[PDB]
C-alpha cells in the first residue's frame, strides 16, 4: 500500500489493538485516547471493552 | 442536515456494535460486514472478536 495520507494510520492501529483484545491481553494501551472527534470516540468504545473483558478475568 | 450525511451512520452502528458486546450478546449480528473499504475491514475485526468471546464462554 502507501503511506501517502494518514487516513491509514489510525485504521491500521486499531486493527492492531483489536488483535490484543482477542487474544486475552488486558496490558496493551488503546490509541488515539486523546482524539475528539468521531475516531476519538470509537477508541475510547474499544477501550470500555477492554476493561469489561478484565472485569470478566478477575 | 447531519442526520442527511450517510458519515455518521457507520460510526453510530459500530458504536451500538461495540455495547451489544460489552453486554456479553453473542447474537447481535455485526452492520457493514459487506463492505470492502477500511470500514469494512473494521466491521470484520468486531466480528472476529464477538467470535472469540462466544468460544471463552462455551
Amino acid at each position: 500500500g502507501s503511506h501517502m495520507s494518514t487516513i491509514t494510520r489510525p485504521i491500521i492501529e486499531l486493527s492492531n489493538t483489536f488483535d490484543k483484545i482477542a487474544e486475552g491481553n488486558l496490558e496493551a494501551e488503546v490509541p488515539h485516547q486523546n482524539r475528539a472527534d468521531e475516531i476519538g470516540i470509537l477508541a475510547k468504545s474499544i477501550e470500555r471493552l477492554r476493561r469489561s473483558l478484565k472485569v470478566a478475568m478477575e
